C-alpha cells in the first residue's frame, strides 16, 4: 500500500524529504511516459512497469495492498507469509526504494515541462 511505500523512502532516502519524489523526470509520480531523463526517472520508469505487472493478477490493487516489511538501518526486506499479489507489490516498492538511493537527486528535474522534456 503506498504508505508502506512512502515508508520505505523514508527509510532509504533519510537525507531528502519523501514528497520529493512525487513530480520528478518524466516517470516519478502519478502516469509518466516518454525517454527517462536521468537515472532517479529510470527508477521511477521500472516501478510503474513492475506496478503494470502486479496488476495482472487478479484483483491485485497495488495502491492498496497490504504487504509485511521491514525497514531497519541496513536492511528492507519484504517478510513471508505475503500472498501473491503482496509478495509482488511489496518487491516493487522495496526495489524501487532502493534504487532511489542509488541516484543522483537533479533539482532541475523536479516538476518539469513534461511536453518539452519527455
Ligand atoms: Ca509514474
Ligand atoms: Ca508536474
Amino acid at each position: 500500500n503506498l504508505y508502506q511505500f512512502k515508508n520505505m523512502i523514508q527509510c532509504t532516502v533519510p537525507s531528502r524529504s519523501w514528497w520529493d519524489f512525487a513530480d520528478y523526470g518524466c516517470y516519478c509520480g502519478r502516469g509518466g511516459s516518454g525517454t527517462p531523463v536521468d537515472d532517479l526517472d529510470r527508477c521511477c520508469q521500472v516501478h510503474d512497469n513492475c506496478y503494470n505487472e502486479a496488476e495482472k493478477i487478479s484483483g491485485c490493487w497495488p495502491y492498496f495492498k497490504t504487504y509485511s516489511y521491514e525497514c531497519s538501518q541496513g536492511t528492507l526486506t519484504c517478510k513471508g507469509g505475503n500472498n501473491a499479489c503482496a509478495a509482488a507489490v511489496c518487491d516493487c516498492d522495496r526495489l524501487a526504494a532502493i534504487c532511489f538511493a542509488g541516484a543522483p537527486y537533479n533539482d532541475n528535474d523536479y516538476n518539469i515541462n513534461l511536453k518539452a522534456r519527455c
